[PDB]
């Protein structure tokens, strides 16, 4: 049997490349993606063994699509080992901003709120799964700043903008939601690697300087080999531990985080 591992965005990019490098280690790979055609090219495209993977429809800019979502991989009956938050959208060209259908600003809610809910709900599939070598695994890198999440606090919907309350800036925004995530992947290790054994990390594959099918074997390293068996780092490019920023290892802000997108996302 293959152990399975979902990967968020694998339709492109680091993503796909990541897929490719699981499939060919032995893993049948979940590409959850927006755009099922693209998705199925994609693959097709890069000559990956049909038997290695299944694409499921994530929109992670909306709730109801990653309920939906976690509801098609359950349906499949496999144990899960691994995921790797890896889909990311940036719109640079924005000077106002967009709103998801949730109402929450896109950067922010696709690539933190999204990602979060998927998370919440796929740590309970890993928390079942009889895998003893279980990985969740986030991208980011480690100027945003999250204030004291005033724009979290007050609920987040139009016309709020920005965690801080601040106004809307997009190139921060993603900065900022990138931040998110890496508060995620610390207070997952923070709350759960000791009582639930599964290692939480995060990588930085390089900028790509480094070709997408390094980064992606890069990301396979992370989610496969026992080298990186260790919760609560991040691996940047051989692989370091890199030291956390400051904003990134205040625990008290990841765990306040955590609670207001709990409640943003329906899980409070
Ligand atoms: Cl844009
Ligand atoms: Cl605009």
């Amino acid at each position: 049997p293959r152990p399975t591992v979902i990967i968020t965005g694998a339709s492109s990019g680091v993503g796909l490349y990541a897929t490719k490098a699981l499939a060919n280690r032995g893993w049948h790979v979940i590409m959850a993606c927006r755009n099922l055609e693209k998705a199925e090219q994609a693959a097709k495209n890069l000559q990956i063994p049909p038997e290695a993977y299944t694409i499921l429809h994530l929109d992670l800019s909306s709730l109801a699509s990653v309920r939906g979502f976690v509801e098609s991989f359950r349906a499949l009956n496999r144990p899960l080992r691994a995921l790797v938050c890896n889909a990311a959208v940036y719109y640079p060209l924005l000077k106002e901003p967009i709103y998801s259908v949730d109402g929450y600003e896109i950067t922010v809610a696709t690539n933190h709120l999204g990602h979060f809910l998927l998370i919440n709900l796929l740590l309970e599939d890993l928390k079942n799964s009889p895998e003893s070598d279980k990985r969740l695994v986030i991208l980011g890198t480690v100027p945003p700043d999250l204030g004291n999440l005033e724009g979290f606090e007050k609920g987040f919907k139009k016309p709020i903008a920005m965690i801080n309350g601040k106004p809307f800036k997009s190139g921060k925004a993603y900065k900022d939601s990138k931040l998110c995530n890496m508060l995620t992947a610390r207070e997952l290790h923070r709350r759960f690697h000791e009582s639930t054994g599964i290692v939480f990390n995060s990588l930085y594959p390089g900028c790509v300087y480094v070709s997408q099918e390094l980064a992606g074997e890069r990301v396979a390293m992370v989610v496969a080999d026992p080298e990186f068996r260790q919760s609560g780092v991040h691996w940047s490019w051989k692989a370091f531990v890199q030291e956390l920023s400051a904003e990134a290892s205040d625990e008290q802000k990841a765990r306040r985080l955590w609670e207001l997108s709990e409640k943003l996302v329906g899980l409070a």
